[PDB]
């Protein structure tokens, strides 16, 4: 059964609850995102209108076979009636196709739903800035004050110099970059960009990234590895037993790897700024973690609140504890006290 954060009031509609069966009443079903966790129950037997962006359609009809019939895609920025509600979908700055849903209530409430997001400055200046929010259904992933980061730029500074740096003094070495859904594709794009290589992977994660409208995609990737010297693997492979069975693989091209795991937050981040970040090693493997965040930092998602100054606020994320509801609450009370909303 369908959880009442999932649910829309005054609509028939409800955001990311594909996992439910035939939810009682809901004539259009919303999908923010193609990650797991909320596409959890789609496939080519869906048979109710999904409502989404062009790329997420796009992997909806490829990967899940969702059919056509059922995929309504939405322009970005754009007032939309959708079952007689006026609706607008916004950049989430989260992975490719991810947004956020504006609902123009009937009777008056207006209701921004996040999915998830890396809140921004720029948001400030989208078809937010033009009137009142009542209601906030906020992704509060990092909300706690413990939760700092650097910005997405200052990392893939970091991910370019060491790639560059690594392959320049040895010419044998070989750069791996794990994935295991969409999002951060500028991590193993940037450091191809930088060696004059395109991104070798499996057909699979080459179907995946073909769905994604990235410019000038056809330049960037390939599924011939041995053309390649930058490689995706499953982020499951990136440990150092992993890693030397595949450069096994790869006929003596190659003496040296150099891995990139792209995670979100760790507990290394209460201490060492993104400078300092060294790798573990083993012989002639080193993997570097590095915090390439696609989900607000707490100072961040503080930003877009005290800024929105919604009425109330609904999380959609750590939702399951006693302990974790009232830290957020006391958090959201904090920021309106200090804003005065
Ligand atoms: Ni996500």
């Amino acid at each position: 059964t369908c959880p009442f954060y999932k649910k829309i009031p005054g609509t028939g509609f409800t955001v990311d609850a594909f996992q439910y069966g035939v939810v009682e009443g809901c004539t259009a079903y919303f999908l923010t995102h193609f990650h797991s966790d909320h596409y959890a129950g789609l496939s080519k037997h869906f048979t109710f209108p999904v409502y989404c962006s062009e790329i997420t359609g796009n992997l909806l009809k490829n990967k899940l076979h969702v059919q056509e019939q059922y995929i309504h895609p939405l322009p970005l920025d754009t007032e939309c009636i959708v079952n007689g509600v006026k609706v607008v979908l916004l950049d989430a700055n989260h992975c490719p196709g991810a947004v956020m849903i504006l609902f123009y209530l009937p009777n008056g409430t207006v209701i921004l739903h996040t999915g998830d997001f890396r809140a921004d400055p720029s948001m400030e200046r989208s078809l937010l800035a033009d009137q009142k929010v009542h209601m906030l259904y906020l992704d509060t992933t990092y909300c706690s004050p413990e939760y700092t980061f650097p910005s997405q730029q200052e990392v893939i500074r970091f991910a370019i110099n060491t790639a560059f740096e690594a392959v320049t003094l040895n010419p044998h070495a070989l750069v791996v970059c794990g994935t295991y859904s969409i999002g951060k594709e500028k991590v193993f794009l940037a450091i191809a960009d930088v060696l004059g290589s395109k991104v070798g992977m499996s057909q699979e994660k080459y179907k995946t990234l073909q769905c994604l409208n990235i410019p000038e995609i056809n330049s960037l990737i390939t599924t011939d590895m041995c053309s390649s010297l930058v490689h995706l693997l499953p982020m499951m492979q990136i440990n150092f037993k992993g890693l030397q069975s595949h450069l096994k693989k790869c006929g003596g091209k190659y003496n040296q790897i150099l891995a990139f795991r792209p995670t979100g937050w760790t507990h290394s981040n209460k201490f060492t700024r993104i400078a300092d970040v060294i790798p573990q090693t083993k012989g002639n493997i080193s993997i570097y973690g590095i915090p390439y965040s696609e989900h607000s930092s707490y100072l961040e998602m503080k930003r877009f609140v005290q800024w929105l100054k919604p009425q109330k606020i609904i999380p959609t994320v750590n939702v399951g504890t006693w302990k974790s509801r009232s830290t957020m609450e006391k958090y959201f009370r904090e920021w309106k006290l200090e804003a005065g909303y």
